[PDB]
């Protein structure tokens, strides 16, 4: 079967066949669309078809499908599964699987970059101190003094589910949040619960507005351990505005390296529960979401005050006005400090070219419109006008529950 | 089977049961979400009529009463014999309000119970349609203090005698493809403009020519009518800070009135059912003015603001976008023509979703359409999970009549 998507700005029509390869399910049915819902231990039985399907995809991409190397590899994996109940990926297959999980990430606007990903193989890691060292190395390589390079570090896969590797942090670099007795929050409200867990575990909290959290690392299903990233490895940008000289006095800064550490990477039925990955920011992530969500740093009022906008009525668009100035400031600052960042115009235009290329060479590009459209100026970006099809391909990044909700404490 | 929607800003979780009542399909499957796609006989009729009458009688606390059973029998009788049926005035009104209530893409539904229903089922000719429409325009405009209204023309019979308004909105501007190769006026309406011309309209060929009405009664050939200028309230667009803004020569009309949809009630189909409310400001300032395939004025505005248009990362488009939208709201407000800003409208909609969950068990909502086209995440709907599903009575899309009509 074929499916068409149309761009309503350009009338360009594209044809999807890739959706035929989708296996995992969406949450939607013929009677209900779940497209705006935020959230979407294996047998030998289920494992061999997953491995075969993956290895067939890998062998086709290297133009060796049905070769002797292909056939021998299938047999080698089959034997390993029934003998040891699982299997190990070769290095090339791991690299391919990690890149493809990114290529297949339908909520990712940055996928034009998918084939340029540095893969660090950390499957020989055994302790949390080992994990600390791997993570430091990742951050230093990815940071590259501001010329950010995409990277992923892949700790040992799941075995019985009782020996998981996990990074408890939601991002490798992120700011603490502290709920005060009077009910206000100091620092980042998104991270209060995790900050509380760190303190409980022994972290000496500085209790300021931008304290970089310590790493909380779990190796081999053991209790997690606390480490501090060396400050010299944490690149940060003070935020200032090109015209508004009072902007600096808001005391804002943000870190340069976005590094997601709480997702699960699934490759050929194997589950990599610790797989921190990093790229670079699109400006709106910081200027719109981190700074301006009511439940995050919530700076809109203070900024509009300093801009002396008319705040008596929403219809003066004071929020919209302040929003734009803050976002200009974020891009200005990163650019001035030579730290990689992309604006939402550049990013969405690049995504449309990526998507079209993918339709032509791959037969499709699964994409989640709700997530691809930026959180400001939606319709003056080309993605707003682009119909998209959302489906799930493997290899993939998947959500997993926060580990404090599942961990069996050893004590 | 019982479904939860979470607001990620406030943590409020609501439980949806209303979706189990859904009849029509979504376009989605368990393998593919089509959430962002723009357009996804007598035997068929009695179940649809029964389902409708059941909800109607339930709504007036008379479910399973003799009045209920009697009407079911009566309509049954009437379909058996006539192959269709007629709604009582009360049922028609209820059904129209509920088609609005059920419109998953409509952010303004807090208003749904306040809809003036004009029954034009006695209408027979295009001149008659013109008269009803003028009366609707004048009633709804109410000198700037806009009132929601729908005018309902006769229902489909054998489908060869359709009433249709060929216009996509009652009031809209013409578009003219030019020797130049550029488009003068509104590029969305080029095709319709030409049809009007080719039917004999004498076009002024300006930037903001109010289209004539192209009205089709009883499956006959459509006829042209000019809406009395005095009934078309228009707003000149100026900015409260930029004195130069007025020199752009921008205006818009006060009355948004959709005329190309099909109203489905209890299986009956009302193919001409023009309906009107009032604007959310972004519709004009973001979409009408700034879409690339529309008036596309971002470049000229940015220029008058002397912004650095060298780099996308200066956010010159974004800055100009906000100013254009400030001007739209200020101009409508200054002239006392009802308008709602996107902050106000989306705040209302969250309150309405909460009412509907509390009083009806749910509220179908299409997040892709509900979130405004600017400043998405600073409005509360951005953070609100929504379930989309199709309830009847409903408004439905239908093919443009010129593709279908046999002249
Ligand atoms: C190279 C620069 C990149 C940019 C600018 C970028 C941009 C983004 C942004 C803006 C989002 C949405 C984030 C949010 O609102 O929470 C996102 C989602 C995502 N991207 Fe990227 N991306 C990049 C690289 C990467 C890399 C290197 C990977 C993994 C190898 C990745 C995988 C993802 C995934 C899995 C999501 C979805 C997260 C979820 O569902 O919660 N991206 N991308
Ligand atoms: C009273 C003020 C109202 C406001 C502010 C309002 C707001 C809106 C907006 C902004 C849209 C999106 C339109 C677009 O982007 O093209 C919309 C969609 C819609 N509204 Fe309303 N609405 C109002 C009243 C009404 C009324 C009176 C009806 C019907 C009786 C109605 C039925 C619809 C329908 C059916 C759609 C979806 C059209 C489609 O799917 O293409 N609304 N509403
Ligand atoms: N630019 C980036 N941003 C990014 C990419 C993927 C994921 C994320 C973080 N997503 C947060 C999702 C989330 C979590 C908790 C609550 C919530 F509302 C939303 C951020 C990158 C991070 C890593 C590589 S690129
Ligand atoms: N404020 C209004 N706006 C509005 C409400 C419903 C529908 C519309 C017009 N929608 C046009 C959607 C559309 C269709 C086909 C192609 C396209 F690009 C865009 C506008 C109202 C119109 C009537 C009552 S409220
Ligand atoms: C409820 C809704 O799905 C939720 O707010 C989504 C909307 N779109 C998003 N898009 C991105 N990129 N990131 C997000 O966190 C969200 N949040
Ligand atoms: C392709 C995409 O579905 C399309 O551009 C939609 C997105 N959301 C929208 N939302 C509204 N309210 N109106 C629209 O016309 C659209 N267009
Ligand atoms: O404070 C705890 C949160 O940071 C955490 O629960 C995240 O929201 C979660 O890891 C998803 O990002
Ligand atoms: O916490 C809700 C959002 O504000 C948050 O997830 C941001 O979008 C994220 O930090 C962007 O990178
Ligand atoms: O033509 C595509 C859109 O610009 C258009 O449908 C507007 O969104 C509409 O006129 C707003 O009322
Ligand atoms: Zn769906």
């Amino acid at each position: 079967r074929f499916l068409k998507v149309k761009n309503w700005e350009t009338d360009v029509v594209l044809t999807d066949t890739l959706h035929l390869k989708s296996t995992l399910e969406t949450g939607c049915t013929e009677h209900i669309c779940m497209g705006s819902i935020m959230l979407p231990v294996r047998t030998k039985d289920q494992l061999f078809p997953l491995a075969k399907e993956f290895l067939d995809q890998y062998y086709s991409s290297i133009k060796r499908f049905g070769s002797k190397a292909h056939m021998d590899r299938l047999e080698e994996v089959n034997k390993e599964i029934e003998s040891t109940s699982t299997y190990q990926l070769k290095d090339t297959e791991l690299i391919y699987g990690a890149k493809h999980a990114w290529r297949n990430a339908s909520r990712c606007v940055g996928r034009i970059q998918w084939s340029k990903l540095q893969v660090f193989d950390a499957r020989d890691c055994t302790t949390a101190h080992g994990m600390f060292n791997y993570i430091c190395n990742h951050v230093k390589y990815a940071t590259n003094k501001g010329n950010l390079r995409s990277a992923i570090t892949i700790f040992p896969q799941r075995t019985d589910g009782k020996h998981d590797f996990r990074v408890w942090n939601s991002q490798l670099i992120r700011y603490a949040g502290y709920k005060q007795p009077d009910g206000s929050t100091l620092g980042d409200p998104a991270n209060v619960q995790f900050t509380e867990i760190c303190i409980q575990q022994g972290w000496k909290a500085p209790r300021g507005r931008f304290d970089v959290l310590p790493l909380l690392l779990q190796a081999n299903g053991n209790d997690p351990e606390l480490f501090q990233i060396p400050p010299e490895l944490v690149l940060e940008v003070p935020i200032r505005h090109p015209k508004f000289d009072w902007f600096k006095d808001l005391g804002l800064k943000w870190y340069g390296l976005p590094a997601v550490s709480n997702m699960l990477l699934e490759i050929g039925g194997l589950e990599f529960s610790a797989c921190p990955f990093s790229g670079w920011y699109m400006g709106t992530e910081i200027g719109v979401r981190d700074y301006c969500d009511n439940s995050r740093y919530n700076i809109l009022e203070e900024v509009a005050k300093k801009m002396d906008l008319d705040m008596r009525k929403t219809s003066s668009l004071w929020k919209d006005q302040a929003l734009v100035e803050i976002n200009i400031a974020v891009l200005y600052s990163f650019q001035s400090d030579k730290v990689t960042i992309v604006d939402h115009h550049s990013a969405t235009e690049s995504f449309i070219k990526h998507m079209e290329n993918e339709y032509r060479c791959r037969g499709g590009c699964p994409a989640d419109w709700v997530w691809i459209v930026p959180p400001m100026s939606g319709s003056i970006t080309p993605v707003f006008h682009q119909e998209m099809l959302n489906y799930r391909l493997t290899p993939s990044f998947e959500y997993q529950p926060d580990p404090w909700n599942t961990h069996v404490w050893k004590g």
